[PDB]
């Protein structure tokens, strides 16, 4: 009973619910299986965790809840009180119940409580009536777990969801020694690898966390996460995750990018990942995941004389297009290929500027043309059909060619306030 | 007879039929009476300029246009077929008659035809048919004008659309010249000022442009569009324009940020510098009329209370004026911070500086706490942003504010640690501008 999916788990503009039926469509297509709802910025599922659901929004999480039982995804609601709760007090007991019996209401199975990104300082209050902040966080989870009467399903975000963030360290954390024991066993833990944003979840790591969590973890992945950095969009595929970790975890949800469009592939190689153990190429994994993706730029959401200005809608996306694009927009730790190059032919036609000096002009002239690809990128997909996925990565595409249109001024140049205050302070730290 | 208001002109995702509705009515609101309709990324606006709109876009632009026209805002349909057109074949010019025809019978009585960021260089078949591009532009655009009947606001955008931009120079521009004394004298001219994004328009460089063009254009501002550059992000003030340009002017539309509720301060304070002559004008004080009416909107979507001993609300402290007038100072204009985002810089730029000393160690030492404190005013400001009531704004400026709270509170803990991965910030385009 393996839980594989998606996590709607960001900061920001949360999906809206068309996209969400549309991801269950996906997740069934590709064999995942579980959706947990958790999106930061949600009022209702953390900021304001206390307030219930109006009809309106009754109405529209049970037209989603039927929508996930209609297409075999496990729908999870998971709820955020970590930043405003006094566990302690009976009352916010009975205000965490109520929202959450609202929500079986809707028809919805499995639950979540999330206590991520929370300070462990407790309230004078909850100091006296609990030890430690682990002791507060199982004791308000095990007897909400109870009150549902035990779900097959019911995870538990601890504050030290990843290896960095346990005090000391992961094998001796005393919050962590606490989850492991008083929280109950038919309750899953949520994981994040050894980091937020983990570059590698190795197998020793997930040993080591299970033997004081004293289960196989739910992995929480935030490898496509694109929400703590303007900039960042992650195209890359499912990397630093070996198959041999599958009969080590309870599952595994991907976290992908706010742009709901852009975590086609993300999503995609996640499922080539799973159904591999249930072996992996990356490489491969993501020219199966472009190969699909490349279908839906041509479906929506004069045949000019040799005298007559050619048509600019003539020429559509093209598999190496979104090549490119996902080597521009990779991976939160490794550019692509055909990215770090670009990188290494612009230090060295930089460094080596010579004023045999034929090595450069005919060098820096293969990145000129190379240039001409991202500029090539950028006006096809501002011609595709669907212009739902150009306007997701609208910003992203227009902001690497402009740099890159910028750099070839430069290195054909050599040849004879961008980004505001944040700019300003960031050219400025290490 | 001046056209004051907003063309959506931008960049990216444009905005939908529910926002433009909502912008009629804030113009109406301000005493603005013009919106000019011309999304470089809405499919039959320029790349596909040909197609005619389906039955469905149909009814949206008429439920649009008449919409404007309820709330007393002159509608201005544009469209931008030059990426792509051939001038000469008449098939092409019936095909662009048949496009505003249709709009036409949609209910609209206003339109323009823009020749903006499409290069130089025609095609064998209109060179052979037209002198030069300038006589093919205004040969085709004096066609539809006479088409659609002589209609009282017509707009053409040259190619040559600000100073940087004509060749050689304004004065001496064979283009502008073709245009000022081809271009039919019913047909008001858009211009951008000195730069695509003017820091001033200077009255010198209206009655310079004036000249080449033969009429007081109509000004397409750029001041606070955001679409260029990923992380910018301008509330700040209308600003060098003086009050002077208005009689020397057919009008002046903004084209704002594409975030359509991050144009409350954009629309707001062009209101009252058109207002203001019809010193006069100070964008100090336009902001913080500007900012006292947003923040009203903040509280507004589109009971436990613990005791002393227990855990306070997160959620308990609003947003504040003090919180807006912070977070336009941090998101400014394009070439100017607002005070306290330049003031964080240099007590940043100094304490950086004057490192050395951690005397004078007395002095650096309240400084390098006076900015910490600051970093607190960011947290502080977002912390609020997060809880508000209108999620519709919040998710607007997310990423913006989300953005200067994480630098800020990196910067915070750079000047602690001088007294003693989430956290390659900007990726690969990152890399590549660290070069420059
Ligand atoms: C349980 C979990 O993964 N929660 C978060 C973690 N995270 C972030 N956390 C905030 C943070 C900022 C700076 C440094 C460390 C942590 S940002 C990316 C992701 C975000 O998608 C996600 O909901
Ligand atoms: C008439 C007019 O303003 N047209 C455009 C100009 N412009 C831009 N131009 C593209 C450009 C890119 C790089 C360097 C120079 C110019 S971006 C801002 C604005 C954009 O909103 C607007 O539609």
């Amino acid at each position: 009973r393996f839980l594989c999916g998606v996590v709607e788990g960001f900061y920001g503009r949360p999906w809206v619910m068309e996209q969400r039926k549309e991801l269950f469509r996906r997740l069934q297509k590709w064999e995942l299986n579980t959706y947990l709802y958790a999106p930061k910025d949600d009022y209702k599922h953390r900021m304001f965790w206390r307030e219930m659901y109006s009809v309106e929004e009754a109405e529209q999480l049970m037209t989603l809840i039927s929508a996930a039982r209609e297409y075999e995804i496990e729908f999870i609601y998971a709820i955020s009180p970590g930043l405003d709760i006094t566990f302690s007090n009976p009352k916010e007991v009975s205000t965490l119940k109520r929202k959450l019996d609202q929500v079986s209401q809707f028809g919805c199975r499995s639950f979540a409580l999330l206590f991520d990104d929370i300070d462990h300082n407790m309230c004078a209050a909850d100091k006296e009536v609990f030890s430690s902040f682990a002791h507060a966080q199982v004791s308000i989870t095990n007897e909400i777990y109870q009150y549902l009467g035990e779900p097959e399903t019911f995870l538990f975000c601890p504050t030290e969801y990843c290896g960095t963030f346990c005090y000391p360290n992961v094998s001796q954390s005393p919050y962590l020694r606490t989850v492991g024991e008083k929280l109950l066993p038919g309750i899953e833990v949520l994981w994040t690898g050894p980091k937020v944003v983990s570059k590698e979840i190795p197998v020793e790591s997930i040993e080591e966390v299970s033997k004081i969590i004293k289960r196989a973890p739910v992995i929480w992945d935030n490898i496509h996460a694109n929400d703590y950095d303007q900039k960042r969009l992650f195209l890359g595929p499912y990397k630093g995750r070996s198959t041999e970790l599958i009969p080590r975890l309870k599952g595994v949800l991907t976290n992908p990018n706010c742009e709901f469009e852009a975590n086609y592939v993300a999503i995609h190689t996640l499922a080539t990942w799973y159904k591999s153990n249930m072996l992996y190429s990356p490489q491969m994994a993501l020219k199966l995941a472009l190969t699909e993706w490349l279908q839906e730029f041509g479906v929506p959401h004069f045949v000019p004389g040799p005298n007559e200005k050619p048509l600019y809608t003539a020429e559509p996306v093209t598999l190496e297009d979104l090549q490119l694009l996902a080597d521009l927009f990779y991976l939160p730790y490794e550019h692509g290929p055909k990215g770090a190059q670009m990188l290494r032919e612009f230090q060295w036609l930089r460094a080596n500027s010579s004023v045999k000096i034929e090595e450069w002009r005919s060098r820096a002239a293969k990145f000129e043309e190379m240039c001409g690809l991202v500029m090539g990128m950028f006006t096809r997909l501002s011609n595709c059909a669907n212009r739902t996925i150009l306007y997701d990565m609208y910003s992203y595409v227009w902001d690497i060619k402009s740099i890159m249109s910028m750099v070839k001024s430069f290195v054909q140049w050599l040849g004879c306030f961008r980004g505001g205050l944040a700019g300003e302070f960031q050219r400025l730290l290490p």
